[PDB]
């Protein structure tokens, strides 16, 4: 049903690529983002794999999740989504250095906690959550998307990854903790470790978790506790997003 005829899609300039596909700004009844997959003439085992991915994205309707809009097969395999007018959270924290007040910081965390709560409720695991995947639409509304190398958000257990299935709900919770670290400190974790291979090594064996003493003076005390609980070493000792969301939903009212 969601099959959009291509000729309507005016493909524009290239935005870039990440963990999935190559992204372009486009037009389809207004501004849209167009994610090319670079698959020419799909084999039935690729068309079904494409429809399996579409089937997962189709299952998301939430104001904090990036709005899936359609998909094309001719001339190329592509996914059309809403266009976010703004900049990523990573961009605001480590590129622009935007002066967010604490009210705004906790707000961004709350919207992300709801989107993650929605995703987990629909049994969807992000697997690559990070501040670059938190798009601040109109510098107000969080839009989560972009479902190699980006280890600062990887949990310890994702370093095994050869026995069973290491990506879990708890692994998404850990990545959310790192986003909280960025929000409350203004920095990426492990600022003084100038070599990735040792970060991978340390976090993997577990002798390394971010320094919760870089947090800004006005960081709430419950936020400190929540960060520590999300960044706990063992999978099973991390809180689910229903508890995370509820904890933040109390902090915003106190603030
Ligand atoms: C810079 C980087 C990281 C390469 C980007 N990828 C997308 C992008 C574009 C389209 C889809 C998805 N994510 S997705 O493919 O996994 C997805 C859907 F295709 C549909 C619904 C939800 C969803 F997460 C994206 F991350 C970006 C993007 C998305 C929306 N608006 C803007 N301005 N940029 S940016
Ligand atoms: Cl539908």
């Amino acid at each position: 049903d969601w099959e959009i005829p291509d000729g309507q899609i005016t493909v524009g300039q290239r935005i870039g690529s990440g963990s999935f596909g190559t992204v372009y700004k486009g037009k389809w009844h207004g501004d849209v983002a167009v994610k090319m997959l670079n698959v020419t003439a799909p084999t039935p085992q690729q068309l079904q794999a494409f429809k399996n991915e579409v089937g997962v994205l189709r299952k998301t309707r939430h104001v904090n999740i990036l709005l899936f809009m359609g998909y094309s097969t001719k001339p190329q395999l592509a996914i059309v989504t809403q266009w976010c007018e703004g900049s990523s959270l990573y961009h605001h924290l480590h590129i622009i250095e935007t002066k967010f007040e604490m009210i705004k910081l906790i707000d961004i965390a709350r919207q992300t906690a709801q989107g993650m709560d929605y995703l987990h409720a629909k049994s969807i695991i992000h697997r690559d959550l990070k501040s670059n995947n938190i798009f601040l639409h109109e510098d107000l509304t969080v839009k989560i998307g972009d479902f190699s190398g980006s280890i600062l958000w990887m949990a310890p257990e994702v370093i095994r990854m050869q026995d069973k299935n290491p990506y879990s709900f708890q692994s998404d919770v850990y990545a959310f903790g790192i986003v909280l670290y960025e929000l409350m400190t203004g920095q990426l974790p492990y600022s003084n470790i100038n070599n990735r291979d040792q970060i991978i090594f340390m976090v993997g064996r577990g002798y390394l978790s971010p320094d919760l003493s870089k947090v800004r003076s006005n960081c709430p005390k419950a936020m400190k506790r929540l960060m520590a609980e999300c960044l706990k070493k063992k999978r099973d000792e991390r809180p689910l997003f229903p508890q995370i969301l509820a904890s933040i939903e109390l902090l915003a009212r106190s603030l």
